């Protein structure tokens, strides 16, 4: 589909669905039937007030433990299920925010190409340098005529510089989308890896052992005593549940937070990454105009015999060479910011010729 | 000993080297001496003397080009300190981040030193396990012992856990120190300025063609244009300072956010393993309780017989934890008491 992070969103769905399925499965040791006993849970007070005799107390204590083990396991199961619900909530919200932010980064990145559209900046920089270049008056018109034509030739020959900018921009767009997607998937795995709460619950095991040794109690006042103490503990906070709730909440929150940042992070990686190439090419454009201007005035001075056409013509290969040189340099993607001097351009041109 | 010590070194190294190549901003004392640079206003009042004004014009151009060069360097000189201030601050903050994390990883392993936690869980589960008072003694005797065995039989498990926290401490210093350098370069690889200067190129052309001006007033006029532009340049130094400040700040934040994000990812990587290991310890204990009670409540055996019987089951379980822990988090799990039985049964045969 058309979401930048569509793969992340798909994987979130699949994992939750699979996990939600594993919750209802039957695993070894599970009873054939879970107990859903109707009768209401009575408070410790009520049990104390109703247990006149040691045998009536026992009846009351056993059943009230069983009702409570039932209640506690249900709430524990609910909490296991809410882990998945919480993962859906936190990661859906983070993906939506991340997606809205990737879309903005796309725009931002595309704004970087406008000066280079049809390499229109050559015209604008030529306009400026033409106004600021001093030229003895008797040379101005020829300077003008020849500069116009060779700048226009330069525009027509610099298609690869514009196509480079567009390639780089597209690369950063795809970088952002791939990197954020990978991070999204990574955090999602780490989240699903933390699910599953506790399985064994202390007080439930204690009840299981209690009910095992019910026959081995010589004195029913003793059996009642342990039973009542087990009731108190079954109404207290389940420590292992508390431990795992706080741990899982720390895990998902932190994953959540580490991800909210992520899009602004890859956004900035992209904009920072465009800094050197755009800056180098902007400088190259300027330096090209300056080199063309010096060549032209030097030719005008030193070779008044040849026509405008023959002057312009001798410059065309020099134009092609510099543009080629600029392009190879930018393609190298060094990220070491390199600028050219005119003297550097002349040596490169004087070599190829 | 600072964990990010190499980052800091490389910071002072690079700044220093870059600073060497800069030219001094203030001119020394002239052999023959007052400010040599004269205002636009002053140069204008010279203009009745065309030859006089011409000579003053070419001189003031050449002085302004050298002035503007010195400014260019004064720009970088103000930059390298912005790099220093930003990146010192972030290196310090990141370093504090690492030292904190060092303490948190130490915290994580403390329960497992000498596997002390096995005693603590045993205490709590003991106190809470219901048992007839005429068997309470048999329960206590058999539990204290077999838990002590479990502690003694877990030394290879323990040493592995410590090693994994040790390895993770080393991995944090290395990842964050990478992030620090990668971003130091960008602040460096992206400092300086262009080689070809517009006004300098214009000036060079002017002088190239000065002899072809038939009429000095044309030359004088062009020269004054050049001087105005050279002065506009000198007045744009702040703009390039600010722009590079914005740039370094952004590099600094992305530096901080990445070092931090890397730090937190390594800690979270330990979190769930540690959460499962602590649960596995608790389930082991509950499993030992259950065994003992089953073997006491039903089946004419002694404590030694019972306890002897439990030792192979213990080591099987601890080995199971150890083995899954080595395979990694994908092979690690929370256990039911009956999955321990399952495992213990499966291995014996």
């Amino acid at each position: 589909k058309d979401m930048a992070l569509q793969h992340a969103v798909d994987l979130l769905e699949k994992m939750l669905a699979d996990e939600e399925k594993k919750l209802t499965e039957f695993n070894l040791g599970d009873p054939l039937f879970e107990s859903a006993n109707d009768d209401p849970i009575k408070t410790l007070e009520e049990i104390i007030q109703e247990g006149d005799d040691v045998v009536g107390a026992h009846q009351l204590v056993v059943t009230q433990i069983k009702l409570r083990v039932q209640r506690n396991r249900r709430l524990a199961d609910e909490i296991i299920r809410e882990q998945l619900t919480d993962i859906r909530k936190v990661f859906s919200d983070k993906f939506e925010k991340l997606e809205q932010g990737i879309q903005n980064s796309y725009l931002l990145l595309d704004k970087l190409k406008t000066p280079f559209q049809d390499m229109r900046c050559l015209f604008e920089v030529a306009n400026e340098q033409f106004n600021d270049t001093p030229v003895p008056p008797q040379y101005k018109e020829k300077f003008m005529v020849c500069l116009k034509q060779i700048v226009q030739y330069a525009v027509n020959s610099s298609s690869k510089l514009e196509k480079f900018v567009m390639l780089k921009i597209k690369t950063k767009k795809d970088d952002i989308k791939d990197r954020v997607t990978y991070t999204c998937m990574k955090y999602l795995l780490m989240a699903m890896q933390g699910t599953g709460g506790p399985k064994a619950i202390n007080n439930e095991e204690h009840a299981k052992l209690f009910f095992k040794q019910l026959s081995n109690y010589d004195d029913l006042t003793d059996a009642n005593h342990d039973g009542l103490e087990l009731i108190k503990k079954l109404d207290k906070e389940q420590k292992e549940v508390a431990f795992h709730v706080n741990n899982f909440t720390h895990l998902v929150t932190t994953l959540g937070m580490a991800l909210y940042k992520e899009g602004h992070q890859k956004n900035d990686e992209a904009m920072l990454g465009m800094h050197t190439p755009i800056t180098m090419l902007s400088d190259q454009v300027r330096v090209l105009i300056l080199y063309l201007i010096d060549e032209i005035v030097h030719a005008i001075h030193t070779n008044s015999n040849q026509s405008n056409d023959e002057l312009i013509d001798g410059l065309k290969p020099k134009v092609r060479i510099v543009i080629n040189e600029f392009h190879a340099t930018l393609m190298m993607g060094i990220d070491k910011m390199k600028f050219y001097s005119l003297n550097e351009l002349r040596e490169i041109v004087n070599d190829k010729i």
